[PDB]
């Protein structure tokens, strides 16, 4: 097999059999370097589909990630927080060396194993976390007790039986795990001679695979996926943080490591009076150099979703790039994982083989949260509800078996239409500059003045409103388009082209002392300029920088109620440095750039957007609500020769989704100018276009001219530096 060419199902099998292959600690850094050093794998990387790496979830651990493979879930819902975790509501402790891994009652979710058989298919497991547990009652129709001594031969030649059973026993779907290249990883570290011995070996087992298959005619029959959990860094002992060095006494419990967490030591009892707020402030930049970052989980980046679980403790610590954090300074040799999934060291391999992949084929890089939608669709199944983007992975089939479909809007535009340039309502805002009020006529558009802000502004169609009973209306302006919420009387949504700067050298600041009301919006369901005297934390925010387009007299179109956002006077430094000096960098760089920016509520930290009942904070005496989180969609065309709102091509985006926070200590700005941390803040809470999707109720880019399956590429999309 090894020797033959680039190549077809034997008599029996109507259906391709599926294989999950995974080789732990596989990092995508060993393909890349170490790929003609193993024939086998090199192989199956020229003749079949690959993607230049496959991201993984955070912790970046074994358990959680297999997990995860298998149900298409983030860690915080399927419940496999971390391979050691904590549930106060069961008062048990959950570890490999216990045997409550395999209590049925940590593992959430349905197993693709599970899904198969609930719809007519027979499951087989060679080891795979969750296999030998009881999940939601039941086993695969064949599995293994863990054995990680039992020789890669043995689980092949087990393997290849099973596939020479009769058609009535014989499983469809099958799983097979191998501890190497991971053992090797943490012995000597990822650059070692041990890795290359044990990648040597990995390849030796997919070797009797391939081989085993070709005896059967199965070869090309089978559709198999080679992956890994995670990647592996290099660590060291003189690259360790003790908690000893910022407490005087530590009468806490921490899981230490890469990802670590801290809890009360008195559990169950002291699980939710623990002061979790005064230990993440108490680490919180205390060292000019320090190697973590502390946080409260909902303070988290968006994107990890690493929060909504009991298990996950309310204290966690960040850790940077080839660091560790402990208790004390009583291992930290060779090398671990469990680090950012953003991390180059902690991302993962992803191979595939078979009759239903596309052949000698290099994919972009994916989320693992994707494979499960991917699994049922090579196994003719309908899925479980899950995280993954039904139809992202398409274009690594070479006949889809779901086709996916663009959102239905569930709310339609109503009202806000122009009547008279008179204001019924004062709002008690005031602009001395004025005076006369015939700025308002420029908010009163015709037909072909609506059609060319939509036209510029909207290029690839307006937001569309994935909620019930959504009360809104759009705004157009020659400059920009909004989408205003009636009922939290701020938009939903701000969308405009900025197009490519010339000058930069002298740009025109915004008009201050100039605030009025919006003709077209009711003053029932505006935001009124007193509102912001009796708070003094919250002030009023501009959505649409007035400054960024056309000259004096646009400005105006901007200086309204209905552009106003309650925003902390600390995070507005953020704001206005980023639409000031960022967003102008970022327009130059980008051939002009198309922005969508708008609030976001998540005060349960679930990653969805919040019902009016769930928001438990508001601007001082009124039912104005406080976001949590704002996003700012970046999008422009990937050939940077053509402009946003003229891209026949691909696009190029970059979403952000910053917490709106009353304080800046996430970013240790003390005695540093704007230069130093507003990028670097924005650039740690970069999410998919999906996450921003989830936690506003919008969907974006429906009439952009591309296949769905091409648009939700782009949407799962995190873009990394
Ligand atoms: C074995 C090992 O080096 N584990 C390290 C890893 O944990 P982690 O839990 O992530 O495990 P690894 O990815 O390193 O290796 C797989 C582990 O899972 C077990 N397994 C695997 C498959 C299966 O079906 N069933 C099963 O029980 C293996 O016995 C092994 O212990 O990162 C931590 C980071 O803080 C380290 O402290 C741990 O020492
Ligand atoms: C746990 O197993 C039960 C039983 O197999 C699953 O319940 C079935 O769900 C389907 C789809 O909703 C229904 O058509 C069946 O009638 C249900 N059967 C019973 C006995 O309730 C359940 O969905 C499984 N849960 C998970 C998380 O996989
Ligand atoms: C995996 O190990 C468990 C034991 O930890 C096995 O479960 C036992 O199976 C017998 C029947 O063969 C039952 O009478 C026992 O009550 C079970 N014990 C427990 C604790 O569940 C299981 O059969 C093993 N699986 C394989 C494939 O060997
Ligand atoms: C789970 O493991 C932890 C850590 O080993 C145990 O924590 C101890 O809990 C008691 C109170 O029940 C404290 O007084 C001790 O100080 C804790 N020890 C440590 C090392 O933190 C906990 O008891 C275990 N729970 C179960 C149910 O096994
Ligand atoms: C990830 O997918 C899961 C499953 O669809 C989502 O969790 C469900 O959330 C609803 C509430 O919106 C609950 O009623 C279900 O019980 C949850 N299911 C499970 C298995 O936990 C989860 O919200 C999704 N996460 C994100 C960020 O979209
Ligand atoms: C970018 O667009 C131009 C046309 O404006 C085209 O000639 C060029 O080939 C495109 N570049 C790529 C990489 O497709
Ligand atoms: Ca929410
Ligand atoms: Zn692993
Ligand atoms: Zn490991």
């Amino acid at each position: 097999w090894v020797t033959e060419a680039c190549a077809q199902c034997p008599e029996g099998f109507d259906q391709p059999p599926v294989i999950l292959f995974s080789m732990d600690g596989f990092r995508a850094e060993y393909l890349q370097t170490w790929s003609t050093l193993l024939p086998n794998i090199n192989k199956l990387k020229t003749c079949g589909l690959h993607s230049k790496y496959m991201r993984a979830v955070y912790p970046t651990k074994a358990f959680p990630n297999h997990y995860t493979i298998v149900t298409g879930l983030y860690p915080e819902s399927h419940g496999i927080i971390d391979n050691n975790m904590y549930d106060v509501y069961l008062n048990k402790n959950f570890s490999l060396s216990s045997v409550e891994k395999s209590n049925p009652a940590w593992w959430s979710g349905q197993p693709i194993w599970l899904t198969a058989m609930y719809q007519g298919l027979k499951a087989a497991s060679y080891y795979w976390p969750g296999s030998d547990v009881a999940v939601n009652g039941s086993f695969p129709n064949i599995y293994r007790n863990y054995s990680n001594s039992v020789p890669y031969e043995s689980r092949i030649a087990t393997l290849l039986q099973w596939l020479d059973l009769p058609k009535a026993e014989r499983p469809s779907f099958y799983t097979i795990y191998v501890e190497e290249p991971d053992s090797a990883g943490h012995k000597s570290g990822p650059v070692s001679a041990g890795v290359i011995k044990a990648l040597q070996l990995v390849d030796d087992a997919f070797g009797m695979l391939m081989e085993g298959l070709k005896q059967r005619n199965l070869h090309n029959c089978v559709n198999i996926i080679v992956l890994a959990d995670h990647g592996m860094d290099q660590t060291s002992c003189d690259r360790v943080e003790y908690m000893t060095d910022y407490f005087p006494e530590i009468n806490f419990y921490m899981y230490q490591g890469p990802a670590p967490r801290i809890r009360t030591r008195n559990i169950p009892q002291d699980f939710f009076t623990f002061n979790s707020e005064e230990i993440v402030r108490d680490l919180s930049c205390r060292k000019s150099d320090q190697h973590f970052k502390p946080y409260l989980t909902p303070d988290l980046p968006k994107r990890l979703h690493y929060a909504k679980n009991v298990r996950i403790d309310k204290v966690h610590l960040m850790v940077d790039r080839q660091w560790l954090a402990y208790r004390n300074k009583g291992n930290c040799e060779g090398g671990t994982h469990g680090y950012n999934n953003e991390f180059k060291s902690m991302e993962a391999i992803f191979l595939a083989h078979g009759p239903s992949f596309k052949e000698k084929t290099v994919i972009e890089p994916f989320e693992n949260i994707e494979v499960y939608n991917l699994l049922c669709d090579l196994l003719h199944i309908q899925p479980a509800p899950n995280n993954g983007s039904h139809g992202s992975l398409n274009h690594l089939l070479k006949a889809p078996f779901y086709q996916p479909s663009h959102a239905e809007e569930l709310s339609k535009s109503a009202g806000c239409g122009f009547t008279t340039p008179l204001p019924k309502d004062s709002l008690n805002c005031s602009c001395l500059a004025l005076q006369e009020e015939q700025v308002n006529q420029r908010l009163n558009l015709n037909r072909g003045e609506v059609s060319a802000t939509e036209k510029t502004n909207l290029p690839f169609g307006r937001p569309r409103v994935i909620q019930k009973n959504k009360d809104h209306c759009l705004l157009y302006h020659r400059e920009y388009v909004s989408g205003f919420g009636k009922a939290m009387k701020m938009p939903m949504w701000s969308s405009y082209t900025v197009p490519k700067p010339g000058d930069t050298s002298s740009l025109p600041p915004t008009v201050p002392d100039c605030l009025r009301a919006d003709v077209r919006v009711d003053p029932s369901e505006s935001q009124k300029c007193s509102f912001y005297l009796a708070d003094q934390n919250i002030d009023h925010g501009f959505l649409y920088p007035p400054a960024i387009k056309g000259n004096n007299e646009s400005q105006y179109d901007a200086l309204i109620t209905s552009n106003l956002v309650p925003m902390y006077k600390e995070f507005k430094k953020m704001w206005d440095y980023f639409h000031k000096v960022l967003l102008i960098k970022y327009a130059i760089e980008r051939n002009g750039v198309n922005v969508v920016s708008g609030p976001i509520f998540d005060y349960n930290y679930d990653g969805h957007f919040d019902a009016p009942d769930e928001i438990t904070n508001y601007v001082a005496g009124t039912d104005v609500p406080v976001p949590t989180h704002y996003f700012v969609v970046l999008t422009s065309c990937k050939n940077k020769t053509h402009t946003p709102d003229s891209c026949p091509g691909w696009l190029d985006v970059l979403p952000f989704v910053v917490p709106h926070r009353p304080t800046n200590v996430e970013s240790c700005p003390e005695n540093k100018a704007e230069d130093l941390w507003v990028e670097e803040r924005f650039k740690a809470h970069i999410a998919r276009v999906r996450d921003v999707e989830l936690l506003t109720g919008l969907d974006f880019y429906q009439e952009k001219t591309q296949p769905v399956s091409e648009i939700l590429q782009l949407k799962t999309y995190l873009p990394t530096f």
